[PDB]
């Protein structure tokens, strides 16, 4: 038998193999499994809130038409140019900018057919698809995105939408993320759409990711850490008649608040505050009382002079630069320990929200 | 009966059903209605003065042709594939850039048609809009941005444009924006257009949108506060043989211009001033004024010495020294009231424009 | 009478119209009145040097054949799907990157055609239109920009190109532009072409623009007349025995100079020199004199020392000192006077060379 | 012979020639021999993890069809106008992105044909293409980029690509990279692709790229050494009784955490160290530690004045000032040889591990 | 005669006119002139290592068919619609990115054809086009730039491309460049291509563009010399005992490192060290010495009152005090000295390299 004339005879002219009309016409709804390989997942941003991410889609279904059994074999690799005579469905994402294909040298299909009928259909696409994350916990956090397959034009008493039984979601071996790290769950369950016009098929797809605590830390949280033992430079040793005292107090509450400011920059603009917000306002109360406490001090060496330059001015001498040592060495010991009660309350209740949050 | 038969006879070469020409040609104006969904809203954006859209199109429009009365069902789910094959009206918006279709494994479309002849058009199509927002008042304001859909090629005597009387215009359940919250007011107008060539049907939706006061306050309000109680430091205590003072100042000063530079940066030129520029302005004035402050006091001291040089020098220094630790105190009394009275001027000012610009 | 009929007779088989073929074949030249509609202006650049346009163009001409005579009407209102089977002419915009079309729902496009045979032929473009200009005096300037419309493949002898008598250009009713104010003048001249390959016909549209001197004031002006005030802060009151002198003035140059070099940030790079930094290399020569009246005033008061430390030293104390102190006072009272007068003479010319350009 | 009726006869209607079956039918695998050139490489970019490329795709292949023996001659360059008539085989990509076409005045392609039926197939394409660099050492390392040749839609037992023995990859004489330097090794091997659905063939390539060390060295080494220098100079000289020594010390301080931060942003996030974060690290920490060290010094002056102000006084005074002046000989002359041994050391290293890694 | 008949048996059904066959078949290569002419330049940018263009390509070749001699006129104006019907040459360019064609209410084409069958081509193509700029000196340098046309399909014994004898390259009246000034020089050779395919024809032109030192010496060198005497202030005037030298002395050399790493961000990266970089350096070199003089005044006199504290002492205070004054009047005196040949030889050498260079 020649290949070509049976090509033409079973979706030809000769066939009354019309391309318009779903198979099983008046008819219980024609089932689909999907299955969905992952080749690459990559650029999580968060201004824009979404994703790129590179899949192959693989859909199959039974036609009651094209069932040769003619030749010996059982099934048969036909060309992909042919795939605009038989019956796609239709399909389209829910959260979806752009998502283009691909033609490079060929455009990128894949056609199988059984002996019964049931057909394979392969697409590569390129879908940037929007993520609506939750930046609660910014240093610290998951986010769930989520991918939604459903029918645009037909609806619930046909084209029926459903996930496959046995690997469902694969991901390509070696695939690693420089930002997050993917966690092996995906959990997959459908959601129903209701519309004016009809009720329409959905299936949904969840990912977990978890962001790395590597940049942020060595970037943000180190370098507030040593701009606050060096605003306590100042306490333990500078003598009270110090003129650069007040010059280190105000140069550090600077760079405080332009680091700040810095920090928020990436981020998108959201009402509710941060955490990494709350750890930077802390630290900046702390500068700043810093340049309080010099100047209680020296308030009250200027009333130890001004009682000295009116013995009876001998009496107050004494009590008045004793209080403003008790002030200096008082200082000295208790910043130190008020930071390290505050910072070890932080790390543990995020620590143990995290864990709650993550089951 | 088949259906390609059927189909085929419908609209086809045997029909002499021409696509070419509107239906009641040289008759009354074929009525239109159209129903718009909005599946996602997004990047509200100022400099480029426009935002993203992906609405659901759908318009339906009677024919007096198509009436099959054969099959015994009401209305029939068709292909979208012979959709050029029918007279689709021409749809276009004028406030629009850009605005492709959607072709993923299918293109979206939608058709149907009941046993009258009533069709049913969807089309999905994501809208960059150009919306020209006043920013009279930047931090606190109400936005309305207008869409408008009209016809480019009949006159008023043909496909004229109606609105639907119910559900006009549907939102996406859980559809939320970062900056902004969504009003559901919705209210809907027609205005029809007047050109030299001809008379021109449209028709326009308003939404209005409210901007959050959380990312605003947090960024710019409050840093300014904490400059400006920062600045009010050096009076309290700091004796007036200082030189640090000075330094302070100098630099309360400069942090205040580059972070007032810094604040209008995203936001587009524009003639008029914002209320954002007149807190910072005050704002400056204050911490301005403040070196102003030492400037007098220590030019008062000055003349102090250079009479005590010159018993009848003594006559003087106790007036003069009284002259300047009165200015001292009366600053130190005086700025934060008139810092409160300002501020409560400034709020209840605005807290009452914003409720009558609502309305 | 049929519609399609009459609609095949007219431009079809049976019909010897050629779309190849001009109109009055050898014979003379085809006239064609070209009549613009401006839709919206936006996004006038000056690192692209080119702004975005949205137009409807509107082009008329005359053909002998389609000169119906058969249905008892004017004109007829046709399909825009029958606009590639007559001759459109050919028409390119020189100063063109990019000018795509637009297709939502439907291709833009109008078609008219009355009984003698005008035909009436509407396009919706939006082009990006490259601008070259002159940037001679940055913050009050105006600029030309320029539409050209040329023939690419016809000569001189035929299809000339003619504006319309009346209403050649319209705009839009309440277009506004942020950065620019309109004018109404949009004075109209042609100019042809001449090449090597022949001389081809061209049309040219002329706008004007004044920009608004709003954001440019506050942003550059004001910020630059405080810190000067700022630096002169210094000379009136603090005593010649100052550290703080030289720190303050060394801040305030630091920031003339980074202040300068933010605001030439946007502009494109040119060789000549623009207003703006006319003004701000005055200003910084202001601020840099500044630090150098108390370099003078420090070395005048460092001989008066010497001489002291070496009655004799007595005989030279009280001049030298009041030296010092008349160089203060004058220093006090000259610098606002020249800045003044600087300033009265930097506006009066300024003022009037734009008045003198604008005619 | 006329060269239509032949060019016809090959591959037209007569010739029983269906493009839609592969040559060599229910047979052997089409064996397939690709031979790349690569006319430019360019924008190795770090954020993005990809870079662009411009290859000419050349691939051979047999078919029994196709054999004339009628012409006198070997071969024949035909038109690249009929490459849609003949069995190309399908080639993607799998680290693609893009990968469009060249249509310039014609599309690029190239068709030939030898007297036994070997065909030339030649294709112009630019590729962008991810690489996952590895930046464990930033300023030195060797980066490998992968290229993927992969057939989508056939089995093993059909087309099996085979590089080219001799001359398998070239590249464009006198081609250079600003950043970074090509290695001419260019090791070829193949990995096989296994899926679900089946097993496909793969050929790979593999490019080496080490990075210049000349731009990195000048914009971060050589200032952070400079600006250790000047922090040295205050011990060396700056009496004990100095206010500017701890203003110059905020200042280094502060000058060297804004260019710490400065350094690393081009470079996308990572969670692993980085070496120039190490040297920086280490650069903060010795500028840091001179500001104690003059801590240190004024705390122990500061003891000295305060037992002179209660002979018994004078007994302590000469062994605090030795201990003050001892450590302040001693900071002067350790400080240097330490950052000496760790530059030598890191250096070392450095060189040392990048020589084991090459291999 | 009527147009249509003629027009279709010259290229049509009638016609053995195959437009797969290049004329003169298996005969003498078909010779091409190429002329080009040059609408529009910019975007001469470094990162990228390209520019964009805007040409007129016209190329000429002979066929032995199309001769009519029937119509008594000797050229014919054809439509740009039957530009597929016929055998264009191929044409590509070597050094392309992109290159779209221009298709804005018709595509813009032009079709001539005379009596001998000579035929003429012109098509209008943006192209960007990549340019390997060489910076060995910035601010001054002379930059060429290649344009290559070759052909992609043919060998050396068909299609053999020449250039034009007379106006080979014309360009635009009143075209100019913001940045560059355009050489009118336009030098003009060819270099053919050698392949393991064959060997292709090749055809080349070279633009030589000249920078404008207009923006890079206000921008950069203006400033630093100001800055430098700044830094000269302090030795001229302000005495030994200065707190506020040292201050002077590490702004200025903040502002100048922070100003030096300024400068070089436009520019691409690059191992080689350009002029720029050195004229920074060597300001830097000096405004730091001058801390360093300071530096050695104050640890002289810092000498000269520890041997006071121990007649015997006042023995070496006049020397000691001599030798400061020394130091610092030598200073005073020496260092604009320096500054000034510094100055004169290095512009003196670059103004000789340039006039060799351009030569
Ligand atoms: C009796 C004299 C004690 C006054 C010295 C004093 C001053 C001071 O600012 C602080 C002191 C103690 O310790 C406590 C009270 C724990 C504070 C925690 C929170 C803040 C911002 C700083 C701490
Ligand atoms: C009799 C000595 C009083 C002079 C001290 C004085 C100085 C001064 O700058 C201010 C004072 C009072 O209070 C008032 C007058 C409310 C001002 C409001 C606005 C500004 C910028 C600052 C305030
Ligand atoms: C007799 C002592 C007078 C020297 C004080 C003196 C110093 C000085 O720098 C200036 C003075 C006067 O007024 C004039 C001369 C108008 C200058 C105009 C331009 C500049 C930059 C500053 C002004
Ligand atoms: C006996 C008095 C000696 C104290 C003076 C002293 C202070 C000091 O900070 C350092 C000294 C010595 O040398 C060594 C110990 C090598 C340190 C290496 C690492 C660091 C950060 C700095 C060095
Ligand atoms: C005898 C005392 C002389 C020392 C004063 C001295 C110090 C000094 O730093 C320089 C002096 C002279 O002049 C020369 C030697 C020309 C140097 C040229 C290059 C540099 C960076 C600065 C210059
Ligand atoms: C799809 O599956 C459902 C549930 O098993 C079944 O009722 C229905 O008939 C199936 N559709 C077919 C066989 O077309
Ligand atoms: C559309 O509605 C108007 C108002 O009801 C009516 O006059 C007109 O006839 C309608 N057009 C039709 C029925 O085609
Ligand atoms: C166009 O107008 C000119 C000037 O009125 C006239 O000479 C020419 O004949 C016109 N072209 C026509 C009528 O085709
Ligand atoms: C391809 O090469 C293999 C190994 O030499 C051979 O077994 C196979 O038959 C070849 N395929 C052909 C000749 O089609
Ligand atoms: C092209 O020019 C060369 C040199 O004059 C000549 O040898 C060749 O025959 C020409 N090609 C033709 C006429 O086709």
């Amino acid at each position: 038998m020649p290949p070509s004339e049976f090509l033409d005879k079973l979706m030809g002219k000769v066939s009354g193999y019309d391309a318009r009309i779903r198979p099983n016409f008046k008819g219980p709804p024609v089932n689909v499994t999907c299955n969905i390989f992952i080749n690459s997942f990559g650029s999580i941003a968060e201004t824009t809130m979404d994703y790129r991410v590179n899949i192959f889609l693989r859909q199959q279904w039974n036609d009651p038409r094209l069932a040769y059994s003619e030749y010996p074999d059982d099934s048969l690799d036909l060309d992909p140019s042919m795939l605009d005579s038989i019956w796609k469905p239709d399909l389209f994402f829910a959260n979806e900018k752009g998502a283009n294909f691909h033609e490079v040298t060929t455009d990128n299909k894949l056609l199988r057919i059984s002996k019964n009928g049931n057909v394979l259909y392969s697409i590569r696409i390129t879908l940037v698809l929007a993520c609506p994350m939750d930046l609660k916990n910014f240093p610290m956090d998951v986010q769930t995105c989520i991918m939604q397959l459903e029918s645009f034009g037909y609806t619930m008493n046909d084209l029926i939408f459903e996930w496959d039984e046995k690997g469902a979601v694969q991901v390509a071996d070696g695939l690693t993320l420089p930002q997050f790290i993917l966690k092996e769950e995906k959990d997959l369950r459908y959601c129903t759409k209701h519309y004016n016009t009809g009720k329409f098929t959905c299936i949904e797809a969840r990912f977990h990711l978890e962001r790395q605590m590597g940049y942020y830390l060595i970037q943000m949280y180190i370098p507030s850490l040593l701009i606050v033992i060096l605003s306590w430079v100042s306490f333990w040793i500078n003598m009270d008649a110090a003129p650069a005292r007040v010059g280190l107090g105000i140069t550090t509450v600077l760079t405080m608040t332009t680091q700040s400011s810095g920090s928020r920059a990436s981020l998108p603009k959201v009402s509710y505050v941060k955490a990494i917000d709350i750890w930077m306002a802390v630290c900046l109360l702390f500068v700043f009382s810093a340049l309080l406490e010099y100047a209680a001090v020296n308030f009250i060496a200027r009333q130890h002079k001004e009682l000295l330059r009116f013995k009876t001015v001998e009496e107050m001498r004494k009590l008045f630069i004793s209080r403003a040592k008790r002030i200096d060495t008082v200082s000295r010991v208790a910043f130190p320990l008020v930071f390290l009660i505050f910072n070890i309350f932080y790390w543990i209740t995020y620590k143990i929200i995290r864990s709650e949050d993550i089951h």
